[PDB]
């Protein structure tokens, strides 16, 4: 029987054309496959979508069937609201319940609202000449190798790791200190933080701030990092001057900016380096954006959303995106094509290889809190705060901000 859906996307400019290209392939596929079924593609600017005509055709309980979606607050609003469709049975049923890094921010008691189509992930972008000045012919695969690493490039003289933190710009060192502290005490500590089953002052997490502070101590963190913006911290590495960054995968752009970068012909990637605890194999990131569908569903709907999330979630789609537009998956095990850029190829390998994925801090913790570690952090960089008053701090606006609901 025929059926037409509506496909609310935000793909409409014309950087985006090669992912507007992959989701017209996607339909037509499924339109081939589930005869009636035709989708009509309703592109809308990503913000006026979210904040504008999503918003009032949910208030009205009328979404499309198929749209763009963000986690979180809409996530949390419109499924409480009832307009989206649970989706665990149908990933169940597709062999897809497992095949994503993180759901989290599109689930609302135990049940599944949205399937994230890009992401982010956080990692070490590295200069592979500076590398091999400093004797480095490979990038750290553990701690102490990241250790000697850095010893090597300070002994020769060369800054090792770029990072600009200062004024309002915490929240950089805390991209580093985010997966330093996961990486000495386990993903799982920071999951209890807002639970009240596990705390700030917890040894080991204590630990990774203590870790954080002797980088900056031993100038393997560059020593004008509190005098310098985030995006001159990303400087200092893109122009030559540093051996490493920490950063987030938007950052992939100004890396390989034609007009800026001087190191787009001599970068790598490397994930986190594994210290041997509860944190190993892990890469943070963040997937909070994809396809929401409405829950006012027919049959022939129901088939034809199945349908299309069967033919969209596959490691083929996510590996395009990745290879054309460096578009990080949300689907774990992604293959990048061979056509692609070596450092989307290097980003990829460190996210694909990965156990799993977690979450920054401040997806799981109240801003407040989230406010006073950026704060927090300065002052550790800065020799003003120690590891473990920033920890006690850090726990008394936590107990404060649980305390806020209950």
């Amino acid at each position: 029987d025929s059926v037409s859906l509506t496909l609310r996307h935000i793909n409409v400019r014309d950087t985006a054309k090669n992912t507007l290209a992959l989701l017209e392939k996607v339909v037509k596929k499924t339109e081939a496959e589930v005869p009636g079924a035709t989708f009509k593609l309703d592109g809308v600017e990503d913000t006026v979508n979210r904040d504008v005509k999503l918003k009032a055709e949910m208030a009205a309980g009328k979404p499309p069937q198929i749209f763009n979606l963000f986690g979180g607050a809409d996530t949390q609003n419109y499924a409480k609201a009832g307009h989206l469709l649970p989706l665990n049975d149908i990933l169940k049923e597709l062999g897809l319940e497992d095949k994503f890094f993180e759901l989290r921010e599109f689930t609302v008691d135990g049940k599944i609202y949205g399937l994230p189509e890009a992401g982010f992930v956080e990692g070490f972008y590295y200069n592979t000449k500076l590398f091999a000045d400093a004797g480095i012919t490979s990038a750290p695969k553990t701690w102490d190798e990241f250790t000697k690493a850095l010893e090597a490039l300070k002994a020769k003289n060369i800054t090792p790791i770029a990072l600009g933190g200062g004024s309002g710009d915490g929240w950089a060192i805390n991209m580093l200190a985010n997966s330093l502290f996961v990486a000495t005490a386990g993903p799982e500590a920071q999951e209890g933080f807002a639970k009240g089953t596990t705390k700030w002052t917890d040894p080991a997490v204590l630990d990774g701030f203590k870790r954080l502070k002797d980088l900056k101590d031993k100038g393997y963190i560059d020593p004008n990092v509190l005098g310098l913006k985030y995006s001159e911290g990303q400087a200092k590495f893109y122009t030559g001057q540093a051996a490493m960054l920490f950063d987030g995968s938007w950052a992939t752009s100004a890396i390989l900016d034609k007009d800026k970068s001087t190191v787009k012909d001599n970068v790598g990637y490397f994930r986190f380096p594994n210290i041997g605890g509860k944190g190993d194999n892990l890469i943070n990131g963040g997937w909070s954006n994809g396809y929401g569908f409405s829950s006012h569903l027919n049959d022939a709907e129901k088939k034809a959303v199945k349908a299309f999330i069967k033919n969209f979630y596959t490691l083929e789609i996510q590996g395009e995106a990745l290879g054309r537009d460096n578009r990080v998956p949300s689907m774990k095990g992604v293959p990048t094509p061979a056509e692609a850029a070596p450092l989307t190829k290097a980003i990829g390998e460190a996210q694909a290889s990965a156990k799993a994925a977690f979450p920054a801090f401040d997806a799981l913790v109240q801003p407040k809190v989230k406010v006073t570690l950026e704060q927090s952090v300065q002052e550790l960089l800065g020799g003003q705060l120690t590891p473990e008053k920033l920890v006690e701090k850090m726990q008394k606006v936590q107990d404060e901000a649980n305390a806020g609901k209950l």
